[PDB]
């Protein structure tokens, strides 16, 4: 357990998961059973977390079928009939290299031994009978530690999913979020002793809970400590004797410790007679036991006939009715069985829809690593995910629609049926980003068959980022070996290999406004559907707004950690994302920042600020003030000509202070590091000293704020080097000066500070000669040769969190903490500084593919027209486990009184003659459409307000003269407000059209 973790590649999934679960996870080996496409999926979302060895298992042979449903199978693999999981394995291989991936092709009857299996951590069934699931399962559980066990199949459009881990499981970590962290007013020198905790905020602890120490001064003893406490009342528990120890004199943390919670499983046989669920839908609650009745009279079915329901055939499925029947009544609460569900499980279950096997896969793999590592609240027990709302607006369809055509879309036909499937070839789909949401997008897209008529079908993919090492974690499009090439190249040239049908379309752009040549109105209205995977909500705006204008559904997913959400946007049926609250993050005061920090967060910022003023700012005006003002020699001149250059102090500061050498730059660091933590503390303290007290009578230095306290410089103390280290490398290259490792050694370092160092103790602040010490550092440089054209440029550095080597996050993080230290704020690691400083979300596969499954499915429903009932947006967190499906938010129809209505879809148009004027405007709206402007706005320019200077003079005058197209386009765009309510109220827009001719 000491194994070192590769950050490079796990980066992201180590804020979800923790170092120690990984650690665990590098220990544990899976066995996977049934090679379709849950199960490759499954294998894949493993491989790629960092599982140490996954065995494949598969008794069956290539066919046509398994094409559709395989990603990685190819045509060569079906007429040579290898085994499906002998010829993948090389490309699971790929996906992680640490992991060690080995196929099996035993058979797995009655008979065989079911010793083997010891050796593994976890198994997980696909595509097996249930009654050898049953045997499987009692072996499982009755081992000791018992082998946990996973049974995943998708049918269709139905999925089932059960869990198992024993009949006594240890979760160690059930939400995943930090300790909560409790202050210490005081503790008594008694038996017991006594905590006490800060009256502002209660403790809320039980009479039971472990908690550990730390900080504590005086009653030193403590610290490091466990102990088990007592809840006296709010804000104090009694903890043991402290008698013997010394006085208690201040500080002091209490953390909770996390203890391992027992969770209870029934095995598979109990739960298929009595099963336990998690229900989220009270509007639907009795659906997940129908659902389990139903597939449960499918395996019965399976066992009797040894073969599934024929699509359409009315013997097989009366009789999976009938047995359905049967089941309910030996169920315990004898629930009514429902016809739809079986009908519909016979109708698709020779079936298989790969969309909601990447959901169901997903969600499964998320089990297997709870089971590795305890790190989640497992499922308890069963899950039913369903694609009903795909088959139940189709109508009652022709059963010929779902028959096989002999082509790789059978598996998708018996589940959709052939006319939609057809619609999807011929589809203009916008896949902006490509991610991990756009590249497991682009993996359901080529087997749901997406733009695959070379007629009438395209993919647009567009990205302008590279391909990192941190990506490969979730992006299994790419590889090592694409690393530093185009995300949307590599993408659509793995896309092809699964599909070679299917047309791609891919891009290095950026969509913003700047681009919209590229995507104008004529590519958006050609576009069936527009899929958003993107990462920042200004884009999602921007792309949102374009839909609203042509009219066009907008797909929109985004991944948090385990968390994940998925929302549909549909022309005039559904609001779109920009109506919804928009409130900034945060907005943390100027004063807090640079003055009075009270958070680790606080001090990051700084840091992070100040790497960029620093390092890239600075250099970057320094560099356009030479360029712009040419010579030195001229700034000079044009300085005393008494001619404006706008930030001519700092560069000449910059250039007369520039360093030459190595040496220099250590001093440099040295300087400012006195500066930062030394002088600033002084000269605050100085303004305010701790004894001022008059905001409110007597009031400073509050609860809020920190009294700094200057520090002293050591090379022996580790912050202190390291910042001394890293800012001197940053100057360094910022400046073009040359250095080594001999350099950075800290002898040398010694070496060139303590033997020549200038540290004036600078009295306090409080306590045209700018102009002149500047002419006068610029003439003393240009007559010693110093503002040469080779001194005039610097390097400009961009902050990059990946690269170790650079020394960004270093000097940030020895920065931050070392402010913090300053203000006594309690450090943070250089992995969690690198978090909040670069702003890295934490992301795994697992969550990934579920809610980019999830999306693929609501673009079923689209591209069929479906109706609003139709469509549901999601919300999951696999860390409870929960997946919530909700109506998705309707359109609001706005009416102002004696006015036509108006959703966010329409524009009102209003035509325009040689001779118009504003109010021609206003009296035309109220024309047409029954409602008055009282305010006319043409982009951020105002047009026309009532109560405003001249209005009347406004009101004449003449639109095209009022307007500044510049374009002389066809129509201007104009925003309206009107007055009835006693605020405005906002209007649809109203397009003015300057040529009419009739
Ligand atoms: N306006 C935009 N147009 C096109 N692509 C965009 C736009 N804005 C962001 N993107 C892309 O959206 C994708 C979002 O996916 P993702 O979260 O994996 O980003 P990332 O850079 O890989 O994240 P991380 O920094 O955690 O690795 C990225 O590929 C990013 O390049
Ligand atoms: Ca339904
Ligand atoms: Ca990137
Ligand atoms: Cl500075
Ligand atoms: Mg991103």
């Amino acid at each position: 357990a000491s194994v070192e973790i590769d950050d490079a590649l796990y980066s992201r999934q180590r804020y979800v998961l923790g170092d120690t679960a990984m650690q665990k996870m590098a220990k544990s080996h899976v066995f996977l059973s049934g090679m379709g496409g849950l199960g490759l999926e499954i294998a894949k979302n493993l491989v790629l977390a960092g599982i140490k060895a996954v065995t494949i298992h598969d008794t069956e042979k290539c066919q046509a079928w398994d094409l559709g449903t395989n990603f990685f199978l190819s045509e060569d693999d079906v007429v040579n009939k290898r085994n499906r999981a002998e010829a993948v394995l090389k490309h699971i291989a790929e996906l992680n290299p640490y992991v060690h991936v080995t196929s099996s092709s035993v058979p797995f009857n009655e008979t065989t031994d079911l010793s083997f299996l010891d050796k593994y951590q976890c198994v997980v069934l696909t595509e097996m009978k249930l009654p050898l699931q049953k045997k499987i399962n009692d072996f499982c559980r009755s081992q000791c530690p018992p082998i946990k066990f996973i049974s995943a199949d998708v049918h269709g459009i139905w999925s089932r999913l059960f869990c198992d881990f024993g009949d006594e499981f240890e979760v160690l970590d059930t939400t995943g979020e930090e300790p909560k962290e409790i202050f210490i007013s005081n503790i008594t020198q008694a038996n017991p002793g006594i905590v006490t905790c800060l009256e502002n905020h209660p403790h809320k602890l039980e009479t039971g809970q472990f908690l550990t120490f730390r900080e504590i001064n005086g009653m030193t003893g403590l610290n490091g400590s466990i102990q088990q406490i007592t809840v006296i009342s709010p804000f104090s528990f009694s903890i043991g004797d402290t008698t013997e120890l010394e006085p208690y004199l201040h500080g002091g943390i209490a953390v909770q410790v996390k203890t391992p919670k027992t969770v209870f499983f029934e095995s598979l046989e109990r739960q298929l007679k009595h099963p336990k669920c998690l229900i989220v839908d009270f509007s639907n609650p009795e659906a997940p036991l129908e659902i389990h009745t139903a597939m449960l009279a499918l395996d019965q079915f399976q066992e009797k006939y040894s073969r599934k329901p024929n699509v359409g055939c009315q013997q097989d499925s009366e009789e999976l009715l009938k047995l359905a029947t049967s089941i309910s009544e030996t169920l315990e609460e004898k629930p009514d069985v429902n016809a739809d569900i079986v009908h519909w499980l016979s109708w698709t279950a020779q079936g298989f829809l790969s969309p909601l096997a990447a959901a169901v896969g997903g969600v499964a793999s998320q089990e297997v690593l709870k089971a590795v590592t305890g790190k989640f609240s497992p499922l308890c027990q069963w899950l039913y995910l369903e694609a009903a709302d795909i088959v139940e607006s189709l109508g009652k369809p022709e059963c010929e629609e779902f028959l096989p055509r002999g082509d790789r879309y059978d598996a998708l036909r018996a589940c959709i049926g052939d006319t939609l499937c057809q619609k999807l070839q011929n589809l203009n789909i916008f896949l902006v980003g490509c991610g991990a949401i756009g590249c497991e997008m682009l993996k359901n897209f080529a087997l749901l068959g997406v733009g695959t008529s070379k007629e009438k079908g395209m993919i647009t993919v567009t990205d302008p980022d590279l391909i990192e090492k941190s990506n490969l974690n979730r992006q299994f499009l790419f590889r090592p070996h694409h690393i530093q090439k185009p995300k949307s190249y590599t993408a659509a040239d793995a896309t092809l290999k699964i599909n070679s049908q299917i047309k791609i379309d891919a891009h290095l752009n950026k969509v913003c406004p700047t681009t919209e040549t590229i995507y104008n109105d004529e590519f958006y209205t050609k576009q069936d559907v527009i899929i958003t995977a993107l990462d920042n909500v200004e884009a999602r705006r921007y792309v949102d707004s374009r839909c609203l204008a042509n009219l066009r559904p907008l797909l929109d997913s985004g991944t948090m950690g385990t968390k994940g959400h998925t929302e549909v946007i549909v022309p005039h049926l559904t609001e779109s994302y920009n109506s919804h609250r928009d409130p900034p993050e945060e907005e943390i005061p100027f004063a807090t920042l640079k003055s009075f920090p009270a958070a680790i967060e606080h001090t990051i910022q700084w840091a992070r600020d100040k790497f960029e003023s620093s390092f890239s700012h600075k250099p970057s005006l320094f560099n356009k003030f030479w360029q712009t003002y040419s010579s030195a020699e001229e700034v000079l001149q044009k300085i005393q000509s008494g001619h404006s250059l706008e930030g001519c102090f700092q560069v000449i500061k910059l250039l007369s202070r520039r360093p030459r050498n190595w040496s220099q730059c250590v001093e440099l660091a040295r300087l400012k590091f006195e500066k930062y933590f030394n002088h600033k503390a002084l000269q605050l303290l100085h303004c305010f000293p701790l004894d001022i007290r008059l905001k409110d009578g007597s009031l400073f230095w509050q609860s809020p704020k920190r009294p700094p306290s200057p520090i002293k410089f050591d090379l022996n103390e580790p912050l202190h080097l390291s910042f001394l280290q890293n800012a001197a490398k940053l100057y360094a290259t910022v400046y073009c000066i040359p250095f080594a490792e001999e350099d950075l050694s800290a002898d040398a370092l010694l070496n060139i500070l303590s033997e020549v160092k200038i540290q004036e103790f600078k009295p306090s602040n409080k306590v045209s000669e700018d102009e002149r010490n500047a002419i006068f550092q610029l003439e003393k440089a240009i007559l010693s040769n110093e503002a040469t054209k080779s001194d005039l440029q610097m390097a400009v550095l961009s902050f990059e969190k990946d690269d170790d080597h650079n020394g960004h996050i270093d000097f940030i993080t020895a920065a931050s903490n070392l402010r913090a230290k300053m203000y006594s704020i309690e450090p943070a690691d250089r992995f969690k500084t690198k978090r909040i400083a670069g702003k890295i979300i934490p992301a795994i596969a697992t969550t990934t593919a579920t809610v980019s499954g999830l999306v693929a499915l609501e673009m079923i429903k689209v591209t069929g027209g479906y109706p609003f009932e139709a469509y549901k947006n999601c919300f999951l967190n696999l860390a409870i486990p929960i997946v919530v499906f909700t109506e998705t938010t309707e359109v609001r129809k706005t009416k102002i009184r004696n006015g036509i209505s108006f959703t966010i879809w329409d524009r009102w148009t209003v035509h325009g003659k040689e001779d118009f004027t504003l109010l021609d405007f206003i009296n035309a709206v109220k024309e047409k459409y029954g409602i008055e402007p009282t305010m006319v706005v043409q982009g951020v320019k105002m047009l026309y307000v009532p109560v405003m200077p001249g209005h009347a003079k406004r009101l004449k005058l003449t639109m095209h003269k009022l307007v500044k197209p510049t374009t002389e386009k066809k129509y201007v765009d104009l925003t309206v407000s009107f007055a009835p309510d006693d605020e405005d109220l906002p209007g649809p827009p109203v397009r003015y059209y300057f040529s009419h001719d009739t």
